[PDB]
């Protein structure tokens, strides 16, 4: 009988029960996987300085992201192709986050709409994950879709010029499912890697700083850069009035050798100044990880593959179960360090 | 036939012996571990500059804790509910104690009670460890007893508002053998983990500084706090009139991925600046560790789980000889190092 | 059915298809292999800053040797008596090259004649890699051929006075197959090590930098100093008038324990001054290998096992097949890090 | 058939053929053997930069000891009771020590006499290692028989207050096979550990500076301090007037968790201002090991185990195998490092 409570138990049983080119095209970092090792690792160098005899009977959790409250300071982060994992995929994964009071990113590429998502969460943060196709009205539609079915925040991905070499993915030869599909767009939904080369076809490598100024001009709502690993990077993301940097080397999946979201996480807290919320994914798997990208001055951090393991195990239930895993190992990290509150989180509790 | 000449041949015995989940409970650390790896491997990352012609013939252990002369700076820590471990369990540890001439810390919480405990070791040195329970007139009870008992000085845990998340304890779904109970309180008595419940139960997470001002007005006992492991709190700790800082991070069991004990040592010792007393626990298991923690300005190590595996392999017996192998560790390391006694081993003979 | 995706797979498949004691004499490093493991290891702590946005759809991966146009900055190494791995050995190995348009160091002692390669590869970019043999004419011969067959430049190896200690060819008592030769030259045509004992014989301990400057009179043709790895010998190679530095430690095959060619490059790179062009070989295996020694100021890089990996699968268009694998995986580094031509690869992409 | 080419084949080779008593001893470190593995690990830390282009077919690899000449700056240390290796023990050792040119330290405890060794090795360079034994006559007679005997130099090993505690050894209650005797002194003959209990016995705890002053006043020989690990006693040794420094943690047999020998020996060549020469044993396994202590300011090496496993293998025959495989792999490294000769080997061919 599953007994699932932590993370990585979570992971163990998706390997179980997944067919392992899915389960592998999920696992996978690029190439020899050093960044995906290190988004882990990375973590367990920072070590905690918790404060004792602080009062933690009363433990809030709560936080807000881009002006929007939260339950706590972590959100669903953008995985493709949810439908894999679930029949339910991504409906599945809204309606955990609607329980827990969290947000989701969805994936300009999911299983499932933006209108349909909207539907099954309509009481729930929604964000939705924007990549620049080549096709520029397919990009506007979406980012309008987005407008109009309440979605608080667009996140542009930076990082993906092309997609990034997944050894397993190529020698698994992967491709969707048959009876799946990306529901917002033929070849452009996705009917070597089948996912590098649909990227090649959809994906726009020659986007620039002035796409970003077109997207800009294109909504009012906040926009996020997503893929950031570099100071100078985030100034120009502020300069072009971006409202939010979320610190991503795409799961390790794109450029290996990059390093740990965790390390360079303080580089562009420091290089925004205050002007603009940072946000970190890759590796987040324990309360402890989120306390300590909160005292590096992260606002919130988002997950990634451990919100796929939740739906393979069982689905809506499944995202909640692992949610409200990553709630509680938060509130005990808070506790245990002397932390009432999310903005008592202070630098002086982490030490590389 | 047991042949046991070191501190983890006891370890790999009491796995041998012990039911898994008793094993598992008193071996485990928090979440994945990593503090508790830490604290021995940092022993080990400080190596010794050992003095060679000093003339050794004639080595002195002794020295004094609070003012209490002991025959040596290893003190045994709290460990709850010894009956699991022996039958014995805390009558055997405290007569273990008194043999050696060494301190026994009894944890507020054990499967034997304050008087039993004096009862066993009338000319042991004693001292009670105390949670401060959401019951105020539990825990003054606990202090008058301890008081009127002859016990010596009080160490009050702060690193406990909740217990630390162990996985172990979550998968065996741990709880006490039946036929034993913390006798020194029904709910009180310990009639996912049981204790984790427990202690959510008992145990006041509200507690502040506030309260340790309220100890230290109900007591003029000696007062240790024991899990600090930040200057700012240990300075905190003097401030409010207490007498010794026990740098634990309480056998790694709480807060996952704070630094090894003896590498926060040096920051506290510097703290305090002399006012009070030092001591240190979390992974002693070897003489060299002993010294080391001493070199860095210890006054005495406590030991946790050495003690426990003595129990399981011959109560009194087992503890007796898991103390002389220390002793003997520690004196062989006093003298390859061309140290006669305690008051000449200096911050010299170590390097990180 | 062989699915042979990177060159690690070329080598998994080269060990599963050779005789041992071939297959040991193309892996093995000096003794116990510390510097073998290393070349790698090295590549993996310098970390990528990928830069975003910069419009990557058109990567041009074109570069120089020496003043001669390449494809891309990987160049086949020289690697003796190719005909081991392949019945068309060094055959196999240009016409590779001259389909990829890159150039290749022919090994002064290949189971393949200088003239032999040039009619091979009339159009492919071909240099030729030089031992200062004990014999001064048999070395003026190789030179002269090398002139007269279109060879652009001389590789001389500064780091053999005699061969590494590679335990498994002593064990192995290793020798060239019997139908083979080193066809440029009896005892000079290598009809304990085998090897060893017949650089022994042949190649001149006594080499000095004298030497350096009789070959420099020798030739017009650029020369390339082999095997540098301090400044101090990089300085003196340009004031000899040598055209440049090959940063080598010759596949960690000579001394033991040196350090990886990427960690010592750029101590040269600062060294020359600009004044020649530098390249590096040793452990490169992937595209971002490329990138990392082009940003610390490689102007190239060569492979050696690599090539006799590809040789071992499938002769010419093994060869091929690796080179294609090396240049897709450095393509999509450039991309990722934000690089549209190799002019653009700045020191600020890594950090260590 | 044994094909042994290096130092670890001859260690493989001695376990495979010894009682796993006796390959326990030998081979065993204090503790958890700590200091033991960094002995070798700290040799691979320090990287070689060689020079090219020297000139090394000439290759001098002779140096002297306290003035007198050897073939090669690699000697054999004071390992006890080698008759328990092979029938012929030191005289196997010393016959081996005049073929290959270089000196013998003399355990005196041996299971050969002073005068035994003298006689079978005549022409040998050969000296005394001496404990201070609590009975000074003994102590004195093995002095007096040095001198008459043609000993050069006294090692006073001053590291050994007390013997270090083998865990191997006390699981096997270590004891000499039965017809063993150590041949210098009944319980002086060595006929838990019962070398740790003899040493109770014989070895004086109590030896100090003064005792020291009593050595020197005692002999003209020269003597060398054996087992000095800090500076400052370094600098104590040559106030008394003693001729050399023995940089030793007596292969990680004593204190555990001592530095490793090649990381304290640049601190002690510093602190001796070039007042006495400066040695080290501990580790030494290949010739690159010896190139980094000469680099790094020690005159010459020792090897303990290594000669044992030669005796183990073949006595006389199987010491001089292993002292030519060092002789031959320090010859390579001087050559491919560019060193002609031991006066030319300088701190800028290392870097830690
Ligand atoms: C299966 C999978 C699919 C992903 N799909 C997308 C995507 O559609 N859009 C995107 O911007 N990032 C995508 N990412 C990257 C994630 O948004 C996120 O940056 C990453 O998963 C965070 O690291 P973690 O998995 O360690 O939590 C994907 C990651 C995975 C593992
Ligand atoms: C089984 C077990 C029970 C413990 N019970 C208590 C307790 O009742 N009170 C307390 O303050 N600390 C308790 N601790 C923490 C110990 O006092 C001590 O800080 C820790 O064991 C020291 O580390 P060591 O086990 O590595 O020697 C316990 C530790 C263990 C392993
Ligand atoms: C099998 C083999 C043969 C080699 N033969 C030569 C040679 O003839 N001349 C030479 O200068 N270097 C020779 N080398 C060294 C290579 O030119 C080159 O420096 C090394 O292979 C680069 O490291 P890599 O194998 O990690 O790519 C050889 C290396 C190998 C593995
Ligand atoms: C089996 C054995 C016996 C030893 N006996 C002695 C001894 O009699 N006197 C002494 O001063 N050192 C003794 N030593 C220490 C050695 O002289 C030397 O310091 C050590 O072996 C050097 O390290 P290595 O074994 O790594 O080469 C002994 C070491 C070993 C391994
Ligand atoms: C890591 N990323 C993916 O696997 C991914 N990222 N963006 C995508 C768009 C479509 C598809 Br299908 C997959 C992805
Ligand atoms: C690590 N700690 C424990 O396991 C512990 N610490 N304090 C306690 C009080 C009661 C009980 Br039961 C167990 C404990
Ligand atoms: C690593 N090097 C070799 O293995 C090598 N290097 N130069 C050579 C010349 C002839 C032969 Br055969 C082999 C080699
Ligand atoms: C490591 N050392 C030994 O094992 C040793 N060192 N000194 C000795 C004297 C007698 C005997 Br037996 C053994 C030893």
């Amino acid at each position: 009988l599953p007994r699932l409570i932590c993370i990585n138990d979570y992971e163990q049983h998706a390997k179980s029960v997944l067919p392992k080119s899915i389960y592998d095209y999920y696992r996978s970092g690029a190439n020899d996987e050093e960044t995906l090792a290190d988004n882990i690792a990375a973590f367990s160098r920072w070590k905690l300085y918790p404060r004792m005899l602080r009062n933690v009977a009363e433990t809030d959790l709560s936080t807000s992201v881009l002006g929007q409250r939260v339950s706590m300071p972590i959100c669903v982060g953008a995985t493709a192709m949810q439908r894999m994992a679930h029949v339910d995929g991504e409906l599945a994964t809204v309606r955990a986050c609607q329980s827990l009071g969290t947000g989701m990113m969805l994936s300009s590429w999911a299983t499932s709409s933006i209108e349909e998502v909207a539907e099954a969460g309509p009481e729930a943060l929604r964000w939705l994950q924007l990549y620049i196709y080549k096709d520029r009205e397919v990009t506007k539609k979406l980012v309008r879709q987005a407008e109009k079915m309440g979605y608080k925040a667009i996140f542009v991905t930076v990082d993906t010029p092309y997609l990034g070499n997944r050894l397993d993915d190529v020698r698994n030869r992967f491709k969707l499912p048959p009876q799946l599909r990306m529901k917002n767009f033929s070849t452009l939904s996705f009917s070597d890697s089948g996912l590098a080369a649909y990227v090649a076809k959809a994906i726009d490598p020659s986007i620039s700083w002035e796409d970003i100024k077109w997207l800009r001009r294109l909504t009012s709502l906040p926009i996020v850069a997503k893929g950031i690993l570099r100071g100078d990077d985030a100034r120009e993301a502020v300069k072009h009035g971006l409202n939010g940097i979320l610190v991503s080397n795409h799961g390790a999946r794109q450029l290996d050798g990059v390093p740990a979201t965790i390390d360079v996480l303080p580089e562009i807290v420091e290089a925004v100044e205050g002007k603009v919320e940072v946000f970190l994914d890759g590796g987040v798997r324990k309360g402890t990880d989120v306390l300590k990208a909160l005292a590096l001055g992260a606002k919130a951090v988002f997950v990634g593959r451990p919100i796929v393991w939740g739906l393979a195990f069982q689905g809506e239930k499944g995202v909640q179960d692992v949610l409200e895993i990553l709630k509680e190992e938060f509130r005990l990290a808070m506790a245990l360090s002397g932390c009432q509150n999310v903005k008592v989180i202070d630098k002086t509790l982490v030490r590389k």
